[PDB]
């Protein structure tokens, strides 16, 4: 047989990967904090403003913007012409406890 | 001196005074935990999204969004044809500790 | 060669279904308006609010919160014990052209 099969992956440092791991950067604190807990979390990144908003049930007590800055650095974006840095980057916090 | 003075009042049911209805009972809960704390939060009102936002130094612990439906429904915008439901709104929550 | 298999399907009255109906409608007003257009439209959508973003290279011309309100509208989220209004949810477009 004859045929070519493609993949394809990203860096973390691609938005929809950046999402992800923020969510789950979020899940693995909360989780942390209360195993039992129940956490569903999406996160919308734009050109400056990080979102992120879902349903949580737990008493878990954790910043959401804390985690966000905190991972987006790891991540390595900190500076204007990467195009974005989290001192700079606004955090929007919608999830419902 | 004969003239004619005028002053005006909003109910509480008015956006502004909403606003700052949501602003001040996050500040009394928070003072509350902490009597110490510094707190600086800013309170939008748009048609079916209330957002919050600032910078509060502290140790404290605070359901923002909970504190906010709550005053809401007290206020008492608990349907769509009152023009705004608590239950229905989002909020989005900006503050950073 | 006996198995089980299994699909899932939603509604349009689902709310990620919704999300791609508005994003579509919004490209398909872009469309006809000018079709030669470069149009990444994405749509978060919370409890209240359904947030608008993309990146648009056209000539057009085109209100996202009508056409939002007309689409959502058009499902039949026109109550607040629905759990989603047309007429008061927030409409957010992080758009740039």
């Amino acid at each position: 047989a004859k045929h070519l099969f493609t993949s394809e992956s990203v860096s973390e440092g691609h938005p929809d990967k950046i999402a992800d791991q923020i969510s789950d950067a979020v899940l693995d604190a909360i989780l942390e904090q209360d195993p039992k807990a129940r956490v569903a979390c999406e996160t919308y990144v734009k050109t400056g403003m990080v979102l992120v908003g879902g349903e949580i049930t737990t008493s878990a007590w954790v910043d959401i913007e804390e985690i966000t800055r905190n991972t987006v650095r790891e991540i390595g974006y900190v500076h204007s012409d990467m195009g974005f840095d989290a001192n700079s980057c606004a955090v929007l916090s919608a999830i419902g406890k």
